[PDB]
This record gives structure tokens, C-alpha cells and sequence, in this order.
């Protein structure tokens, strides 16, 4: 059956406006922030703590985080790719980080040289940090419905990962579609092996749309009984690693939906399409919304 | 559970042009539709027997039923509103005869301007007609999950239009979210008491996606049994009852679930993204198809 609340977390700030052309100023993105908590939203991805050579569009890390408005009850994630991102996120206030491995080899590989055993090793390290501060971390498991390099993945191999993320720590583990390449059969047969070894309520689902298939991949997860689905603002966001078509779901497409089954989300739709006109027009895009197309 | 094989009915060059801003030539249309019967399609919806004077896009329905390559095995059905319709259809070699209702009042008076009693006397003879002339007939409820003129739409006047139209003659009754604001429980609410009266198999799904619902609506009817949707090629079409947003599900994005579904479809996804390529390119316009995006 389906569940009676479901928990939406926010990641265009981040996962969004990484992947996004065009950059705004530090300004725009603490703007985006307080208009997506003004929506109701109570875990916004705020932003990631990566070395400015590598991704620069994350650059001011340090001042978005401690600029934000902390509305009560919301959660501020961040990203915190290494030991030495995770000092500074600390060091900054964050109260909840995020780490992210994949289930493929030739991803995980071609994205560090590393083993996806050998890239647990560098995630004990910012896990024995975290539970010494206190500090919850959140798992990012991407390819879980396929990987650009290797093709079909095994919903076996996805369990396995995300049974690691979670022994080793981590309260919440995503399944992240990476390159949206996913079908609601294939998200099925994974969500089914990973909750043979994982709680239900420690798994979250975030699918991009870049195949047309990120509302129906989610809709099957909730009728799994998954009750948490990440989601970009405006549909904002793309991947690297894909055609130049779109990238992640929109959150107002996924709260249309939930309202519409009845779902609470205490997200305020209105409130929720001026964030997302927002940063549509700082950013000099279109929005990937359909509900916001169609609602003016 | 899912059907093993879904039979996609093509609607673009009917439904997707006839709601389109700009037009396109005869010899456009007529190369449409010899494409679309390459990609594999085994229905597509051809053209509308109407008045110029209303909607003058359709005018050339007479020549392009004629020109068009009649492939082995595939249907090309064609609309016909009043008798006179219906006789020149006929005439011009039609096999197959569509004739649209609603369950909506308020919307049988602005689109044709009659009591939704009174428009059935209409299709009477027409079925009548139809019946003596040996011709197939499909019907279309419009405002199956909502009207933009008196919202919600109970599902039990929806399964009493659908079955007045399938114990008077009809083979196949396509139920329609023609503004796209329906959500996974409206749409299976409305199949579950549609299907109480009418067998499955004479049912189809039609559902646009201005609200980025329709893939998940239609997914939710194919795990209620129905077997039949509608969709157009390249997102083709519009809502003339909303802002400018997308209208019908775009077909190369329905296939490409199906065929992750390992659901048989016996369409070419390749031959289909040409035939997409094509019209948007006549039409002077952007495909709405996400894995035509993906694709290239
Ligand atoms: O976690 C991500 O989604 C991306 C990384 O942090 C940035 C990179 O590609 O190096
Ligand atoms: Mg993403
Ligand atoms: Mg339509």
C-alpha cells in the first residue's frame, strides 16, 4: 500500500545548480534556499564542500550555508565528498552531511580509481567522524537502475552497497537513478532485493526524468512503500554522463501527484512555483515543470 | 498484473495536428502517417471527417485517407462527428470510424453544443449507419478524470457513458484525461467502475500529460488490466482549455517503458524517433519526447 506522508527532499540547490549551464550568484542560491523552506519543504540539500578546482559551481560552500535562513524542524544537508570537506562542513555548522558511492565498478572506477570496496574505506573514515560529532550522514547509491559504462546492474550488487552504507552508519540511503534510463520493472526488482537487507524507512528514491521515466520510477517505489523521493526545484539539474536532455524530477510534478493521492508532504504548492520561477529566471532557462507550464 | 502485449494506438496525426498552432500540408501529412506505419504502429488515428469551418486543420481528410500506404495489418481509423461525416468516410474507403462523447455536461455543450442524453441519439444513427455499412467503431469519453468547466467527474457517469457507448455498437471505448489533471487514484477510481459494466479488453487509455502525469496514470491502467493507450508521436498536440504547456503522452516515451517492461509493442522505437523528427521539423517545432532528447 501506499504511505499516508511522504518526505521530499530537495536537492536542486545542490544536485540541481551543480549541473545547471549557467551559474548565479551566492545571493540567488541563498534566496532559492529560504523560498524553498518558506514552501514547506523539511530537507533542502543545501550545497557541497568539494575542492573549487573540481566543481566550481559549488565554490561558495562555505558562505551559503551559514547565510540561509534555519527554519525550525527543516534539515540543511551537505555534501561531503572527503574527510577534508567534511572538517570545513563541520567546522561551518552543518548537522548532516552526505556521502555518495555507486553500485558500479566501472562508474566508481572512472570516478576515482577506486574499487567500490576501496571507496568504503575513504566513507569510514567521515563516518567515524560524524558519529564523534554527533553529525548524521546521508548515502547516495547511484546506478542503482543502471550505469552508463556497465549497463544493467544487479539488484543483488545494490543491496549489497546499500547494506554497507547502512551498517557502516548512514540513517538514510537514496537509490538513485543516475541517468534515468530506468523502467518502473527494473525499479522494482531492485527496491525488492534491497529491502530484503535494509529497513524500509532508512530507503529513499531519486530518479531523473531524462527518459520520461522519473514520476512513474517513483510512483512504483511508494507503492512499494518507499516514503521518501528527492526531487530538483524546477525540474533543474542534468548528468554528465547523458545527452543534454533533462535531469532531475520536478518537485512540483511530484507534489501535484501526492496531493492528488492524498499524500501529505506539507509542501505549499504555490510557494513551491514562485521558488522555482525564481531560479528559472535567474538562470535564464526555461523550467522542466509541467505543472508550472501549465499553471501560468 | 501487466499485460503481456499493449496495442498503442497513434493519435498524432489526428489528435496531435488538429491541436496544433501551425499546420502542415497534405503531402506532409499523408509522409506522417507512411512513417508512422514503417515504425510498426498497428493503429493510427489518420484524420477527422469535420467541417472546415471548425476546425479547418483537418479539411484534407478526404485526400489523405486516400493517399496515405494502407500497410498490411494496420488500421487507419478516422473521426466522424455527424452522419454526413460518417458517409463521406465511408466513401473515401474508411474501415474503421471513431465518434467522440464526454461525461462532462458543460463540456458536450462548449465543444458541440447538446445534452450528453441528446448527443447519444446522434451517435445512434451513426452506429446505426455504421452497423449497415459493416464499419468498426471506437468511442471517446472526454473528461474522464475532470473538467476544466465542472472539475471532479464521478466515476459513475463515466461508466455509464462508456457503457451506453459499448452496448450501442462501440468495440473499443477510449477513456481521456483530455486536461491532464488526473492522478494515479482518479484514474484507477474511474477504470475500477468503468470495468464493473464493461469488459477490459474493450477499454483504452488516453491521457495528456500538461501536468506531467500521463505516463503514471497510464502505468496505474495497465496494472488495472487495460491493454489499449493513446498516445502521440512526438508529444504532439496541446490542451486548448490551458496554458501553453504539453498535451498527449508522447509515443516514443510510452514504448520505451513498455519495452523495459518487456511488454510487446512491435513498434521500432529508431523508425519512430525518425517519423518525430520529421514532424517537429515541418511543424517548425521542439520534440516533447524525452527519449527523443536523450536519443539525440
Ligand atoms: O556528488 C556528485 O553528484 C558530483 C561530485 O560531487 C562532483 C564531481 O563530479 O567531481
Ligand atoms: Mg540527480
Ligand atoms: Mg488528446
Amino acid at each position: 500500500t501506499l504511505p499516508k506522508r511522504v518526505k521530499i527532499v530537495e536537492v536542486g540547490p545542490r544536485d540541481g545548480l551543480q549541473n545547471e549551464k549557467n551559474i548565479v550568484s551566492t545571493p540567488v542560491k541563498i534566496k532559492l534556499i529560504d523560498m524553498l523552506s518558506e514552501a514547506g519543504l523539511s530537507v533542502i540539500e543545501t550545497t557541497s564542500f568539494v575542492s573549487p578546482k573540481w566543481v566550481p559551481q559549488m565554490g561558495d560552500h562555505t558562505e551559503v550555508l551559514k547565510g540561509i535562513q534555519k527554519f525550525p524542524g527543516i534539515n540543511y544537508p551537505v555534501l561531503t565528498p572527503n574527510l577534508k570537506g567534511f572538517e570545513a562542513a563541520v567546522a561551518a555548522g552543518a548537522k548532516e552531511v552526505v556521502i555518495f558511492g555507486a553500485a558500479s565498478e566501472l562508474f566508481t572506477k572512472k570516478n576515482i580509481n577506486c574499487s567500490i570496496e576501496e571507496s568504503f574505506q575513504r566513507f569510514d573514515a567521515i563516518l567515524k567522524a560524524a558519529q564523534s560529532a554527533n553529525i548524521s550522514v546521508r548515502g547516495y547509491v547511484s546506478c542503482a537502475l543502471g550505469c552508463p559504462y556497465e549497463g544493467k546492474i544487479s539488484p543483488a550488487k545494490v543491496a549489497e552497497v546499500t547494506k554497507k552504507f547502512y551498517s557502516m552508519g548512514c540513517y538514510e540511503i537514496s537509490l538513485g537513478d543516475t541517468i534515468g534510463v530506468g523502467t518502473p520493472g527494473i525499479m522494482k526488482d531492485m527496491l525488492s532485493a534491497v529491502m530484503q537487507e535494509v529497513p524500509l524507512a532508512a530507503l529513499a528514491v531519486h530518479c531523473h526524468d531524462t527518459y520520461g521515466q522519473a514520476l512513474a520510477n517513483t510512483l512504483m517505489a511508494l507503492q512499494m512503500g518507499v516514503s521518501v523521493v528527492d526531487s530538483s526545484v524546477a525540474g533543474l539539474g542534468g548528468c554528465p554522463y547523458a545527452q543534454g536532455a533533462s535531469g532531475n524530477l520536478a518537485t512540483e510534478d511530484l507534489v501535484y501527484m501526492l496531493e492528488g493521492l492524498g499524500i501529505h508532504t506539507g509542501v505549499n504548492l504555490q510557494k513551491l512555483l514562485e521558488a522555482g520561477n525564481f531560479i528559472c529566471q535567474a538562470l535564464n532557462r526555461k523550467t522542466s515543470s509541467k505543472v508550472a507550464q501549465a499553471t501560468c
